[PDB]
């Protein structure tokens, strides 16, 4: 029950939170705020 990324911060680029609807909601959620 933490909002964490599970990959490191510098790979949850602004690119994959636009486009990449695996690392929005698996491996960035924090970074792009999906928790």
């Amino acid at each position: 029950r933490s909002c964490i990324d599970t990959i490191p911060k510098s790979r949850c680029t602004a690119f994959q939170c636009k486009h990449s609807m695996k690392y929005r909601l698996s491996f960035c959620r924090k970074t792009c705020g999906t928790c």
